[PDB]
């Protein structure tokens, strides 16, 4: 069917305008002042900003991790996605070493089908860069559509590589056109720290942060950055959480290397006295790199602002309070790390970004949705409005005040890290491939509509 | 008229796609796959790029300067400009001490009024900042629609201004809304070397490189970004021409400093040996901040590509190799200092820039045409295609191979500086306001059909 | 007299060691464990440290300065040095537009003249760097002994010098072997902040701070030093304050510059609160540049701690408390501005440095004494406990607690700054060309004792 | 004996001045310019500088490396130091996993019995920190007297060790005084592209430099400086060969963290392109990290004038170009890497160094004696000139100018790097503690004269 999106005003990375939009089918056909488009549904958009749907590269849904699994599905996490106005989502497939990559890859493939409510693709990690894998990767790039792989420097004896790893995986990454992400601290220290803290008999969740610190992300992050320059290859520094690794980042692209940095909603509006809360409630805010002394958020923001950090991305990776984070009581190395972070993404970046002047709307597109599709693949299909892209669009009042709670959330979890924060900015309805997914705040979307996206090999932005 | 561009890949600062583009009248009406357009003389762009007209914020036409006046005037500047693929022009209003500002205004106006055929704002030089002049500025920013405000901190007994003017001028800019550009060279540092070069003997073109060394514009651009984070001000630097001045401006904005800069064709794509050419031909690249070391330009080039400098400008001040240069025959200090750089600004920054990897397709409209409408506040009415904008659009033909030749460009010089440089990329039609100005290589607008563009104050983009 | 020095302990920049000193006459003539020599006045030194007697590069004795004059004079400020371990100084001389410059020297060795009770050089200050004055500099090197030229980038319309005068002093400088110092503010920034500060209403001793920002110092350092590089000269930051001007000389000394730096007692242990203290006993602290941010310590210690500043001077410039700072009451800028910080430069070293393990003994005896004497051009003749050296040489107990008072101390001023600061480290007895000028903690000196010293050209250490 | 020293100028990191030395047994006990000794062997020093005796802290005598053993063994290897003016050493004692380090000091001091000529202290590598070997260390600084550990980042399956070991070694030589060294460069990095050269047929000496880029040093050494900072550790980086790690040094000295650095002469005078000489030629100038561009060596010659490295060390490890070097015909990864380094060290910092205004005479003394000394816990027993130091003491004259060959060498070895090196500088006699072991370059000292050093443990300089 068609529809006609009428009276709204579109802001895009560049563009800023007031016009209609008219979809047929799964995409945008045309733009204008004046379409007097036949047999359309029209959609009343008055008062609200049509926006690029958001992609969020950095989600782990259904993930097995920290003695358990994570509380979001597929099905549940999309949605969640959708209700914050978040239309794709680049999910971490996970591996194990003497496990071929394309069995992990089924693995996801078989988490998500039948289940996502809008649309997805895959990252890989890579544990370890043996011949066979470096073969297998071929067809990974090219076929399965997965052109960023994954290299944890942190997670010492679970998900941790090494440098032999990482720079084999760069090279083979730059000969076939794929980006490099990394988790960047130093996994060998932050193993002896750890340790080292519970041996003094220091467990309470504080002590999650006190074991990471900051010079150890940064450390990390200046060994994936030279070991890229080394290779000539493309990093993505995932959650990028502190002045030590953002310097580290904007010197590295001023010698025109080509790294770029994501950061998160928890590491610009939240602080490590969160994990000092009393009653183990501490606990709610374990997630790694740790949070950082609030500082760190203004140096965080004046890089978005200044184009040094390029993405947001949420980490999305869900425990409940009850049960799954108390699996850590006694003992901080055994809080699964995680937090509840995929469906608050865009509203407190708009609230706490554009509305408070720190960075501008069109930034706030380009960082929440279009730079994601660009390093990522998958633009111009997704990650703009704009003749010929799918119809991936959220209606979006930036008037309304709330305050976030999990009494209103749709995350599968117990508590929302945010609780009690006052934001402006509603979703008001989302759709994907010109269906509606949310429609005025009611999800109307369905198990399996969410469809895999085959990205391209790396170009730069 | 209602023009209908059929065919055609239009590129903007963040999309790329194949659509049909609605022009009514000076503006884009609508942009789609099947418009069906009634009564619109229909446009082939089969082959070609749509691309925002290229916006120069750094010209010089009709200038009077080094004891003559530049070579182009409001009308062949403005052509030779439409035909390089350039739609707007940003032209420097200089002033004198003891001079109002309106007057000089006044004078730009009767410069440009009946003569410009595509349009133009106007920035404005502050020689002095004494409490008339700033008292005067408020008018000149919300009523004149002036809201750049240029000081030099070079050519000494001339333009040259002080530390006081241009802290003064910041802290009032900041109050007004206005963004301040600077020339950053030490000009007291330029003043004794060249008189110390001429006491010696040294009088041939290479010592107008010789005595304006990098550290020297490295100092004044250190020295400008000082004073505006202690006014919290917003500063541009003119023409970036080395590694140092990018390493400070990169400093600056990593501390979330609301510093920009731009470059120019000339310090990309030419160094300091164009001035040892024999037989005075030297005296055809005298130009301030001189040509650099080679290796600087790929240090421009990262910046670009990283988002370090926004834009890319002219600075278009020409002069005559024959008569006007020939005033510094035995005297470097006294050749007329510019180049004929606004034709072939947009071609060179395709060919050696997209063409050749160094930016994407995106970012070369970003840095020629978006980002200098938001920096200079004319967008989105300038800078961009989308519904509601001035229907400002260049049909460019990027196979199209050809030499740049002062035998077949438009502006009224002798010489042209890229004499013989291969490039690939063509402009082939361009239209202002949705009329043609240049037509298949042919020029079909007329003196006084551009207008005044009055800008808006200061927004971050 | 010969003077037999017995059972101490020798400090020097280098080395520490038991061992018996022989003086005869002025200078030292053997060190030894057994010299068994005769005829000589045996000094017990038990207990005690010998250092190397101080060298203090920087105060202002009888300085016309602030409307009024500072209260040491030659004889109460050499005094008060010697109490406090100090045996040599270095004053600047000041003049002004138009003055012969012997004349203004011939005017300073008149207020040392039959005065001085320890050894003394001279700077010279340069306000302008007109053709003769650059002639003049040639005797005022090679026949009046200074060889260190100060430049004031700050105190707008009394002491300050443009770029202009700084650049060809520094050429001239490198020229003629002399050493260029700088007072780093900008000038120009402060003139403003501090103008608008009183037309604000805010008139008190802390608006002394507010008005010159640490960016304002990191500035004018930055230039100094850009300044320096273009001549190829040498350059000496006077009271470097702030981690942003440690920053630039860190830069500077890595690209291999011939950049030095200096800083002073009250930016190691007082911070920018004092100014605060009610009742207009901040006006006791009001001195430029102004008080620092206490995290600004800790960076300056690392600074002298890894040899990035290499030299404490006092800055001392004293005006009583009663009458001469209460010409600022009401207005901050009429504060005449200056410290006493002459008397307690050793100790307060020595006592927040060494027993801390901010600095080594050894380094302790280098930034006071060895490497000023080696900058200053005083070196051997100064500055050491060699055979051969001027026997300056202070008795030093090391042991000896107490307080730092008005009470107790010899400077010709009203208060102390450092009041009621607890130290270790007492002076006992001083020597000065092998007299003593304080034994035992009296004063046995005499008015006229003291020595003008030529030094000699710039070597670097 | 009492050997009395006249006529000549002592020279030590602070003081330069003409002066007698009186020795008695093994000490220096007076220094006067009238002594008049009895009973004491007089020594005409006319013409000659006093040094202390060069301490060289990084030799490997006798050293299982490269599928053979350094040509050079305790003896050959201390006369030949010995007569290039250096009269101490401090070697790496190399263990291997599972070996009990006592067991490895023992092998050490066997290597040394009966054989050194001049003193010696050994220095621990780490090849692994488990617990057992961190108990172990307790005795190794204790008893043994070793304060310094050694550990390398390159040599995979060979030297090399972990994150892991790095930072549990740095905290546990924190708790213990002892100073940590490493061998900057990434093994992981260094081990694929010498593979990779290897695979495509890449065989020759130069090969050996192209696969340890300097990013790879730069890398590493910022990796051991953050282990360090997260350690509050003490960090020594052997032979900084490059800018890239100078600039990571400098950088963590400002931020006044306790990390110092050595080069070598091979970095200060060599370059790439001595790799290239043909017909297997470029073999004798193989050793890691490898000869750089030689715009480098500007950089470390400023770096040691600026205080940002302290030391100078020879890292002798020599390997005949017959037999041994040739091991590595057709591949250059068997060549043993290493060179003859020992004997010329002090003549070519003083030569290349002094003579040509990078250095100053007095730090001369300093980074090849007196900083040593203090660093490596052997001060005041030697690295100076002073009552109460051991009497090794180098008489040496500047003016004589000859060539370095092997022809007039000592080192057992067939090549020397610098043949046909023209330098200023003749070592004419050398004393260690009070006995001659060269004079009148003959030489008369003994097998077995040489003494183990027991060190201290780690006091900043
Ligand atoms: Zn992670
Ligand atoms: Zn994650
Ligand atoms: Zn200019
Ligand atoms: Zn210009
Ligand atoms: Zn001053
Ligand atoms: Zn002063
Ligand atoms: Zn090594
Ligand atoms: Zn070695």
């Amino acid at each position: 069917m068609k529809k006609w999106i009428r009276n709204g005003t579109v802001v895009t990375a560049s563009d800023t305008y007031q016009a209609d939009v008219l979809i047929d089918g799964e995409k945008v056909v045309a733009i204008g002042s004046d379409l007097q488009a036949t047999d359309a549904e029209v959609i009343d958009a008055t008062g609200y900003y049509l926006l690029p749907g958001g992609i969020d590269p950095h989600t782990h849904l259904d993930m097995p991790f920290g003695g358990t699994v994570t509380s979001d599905n597929f099905f549940t996490g999309t949605k969640a996605a959708a209700f914050g106005g978040t239309t794709s989502i680049v999910d971490f497939c996970l591996t194990s070493k003497g496990e071929s990559l394309h069995s992990a890859i089924a693995t996801w493939h078989e988490k998500a089908r039948g289940k996502a409510v809008i649309d997805y693709g895959f990252h890989l990690m890579v544990s370890d860069a043996n011949d066979h894998v470096l073969e297998e990767l071929e067809s990974v790039v090219n076929n399965e559509g997965i052109t960023s792989l994954k290299v944890f420097m942190a997670y010492k004896n679970v998900l941790m590589a090494d440098d032999e790893t990482l720079f084999k995986t760069l090279i083979r990454a730059k000969e076939l056109g794929a980006l490099v992400q990394v988790h960047a601290e130093n996994g060998d220290v932050l193993d002896y720290l750890t340790k080292q803290a519970l041996a003094e008999g220091n467990t309470d969740p504080i002590y999650h942060a006190y074991t990471r610190p900051p010079e150890a992300e940064g450390e990390a992050t200046g060994r994936a950055i030279a070991l890229t320059a080394l290779a000539d290859a493309q990093l993505y520094v995932v959650h990028v959480s502190c002045a030590d690794a953002v310097r580290r980042i904007a010197e590295a692209r001023e010698k025109g290397w080509n790294v770029y940095g994501e950061t998160c909603p928890q590491y610009l509006v939240l602080d490590i006295t969160a994990l000092e809360k009393p009653d183990f409630e501490g606990a709610k805010y374990v997630w790694s790199p740790p949070l950082r002394e609030k500082w760190n958020q203004d140096v965080l923001w004046s890089a978005l602002k200044n184009g040094i950090l390029q993405t947001v991305g949420s980490d999305h990776c869900p425990f409940n309070f009850s049960g799954q984070k108390e699996l850590g009581r006694r003992d901080f190395t055994k809080i699964p790390n995680g937090g509840p972070i995929i469906e608050d993404r865009m509203t407190i970046l708009f609230s706490e970004g554009v509305r408070k002047g720190k960075i501008s709307l069109n930034q706030f597109v380009d960082i929440t949705s279009t730079k994601v599709a660009k390093l990522f693949g998958m633009f111009p299909q997704k990650g703009t409005i704009a003749v010929g892209s799918d119809a991936d669009i959220v209606l979006f009042d930036p008037t309304v005040q709330r305050t976030i709670s999990v009494e209103t959330h749709h995350m599968n979890v117990d508590y929302n890290p945010f609780e009690g924060m006052q934001v402006h900015g509603d979703v008001i309805s989302v759709l994907s491939r010109g269906a509606f997914v949310v429609r005025n705040k009611q999800f109307v979307g369905h198990a399996g509509a969410g469809r895999y996206v085959k990205r391209s090999t790396f170009a730069r932005p």
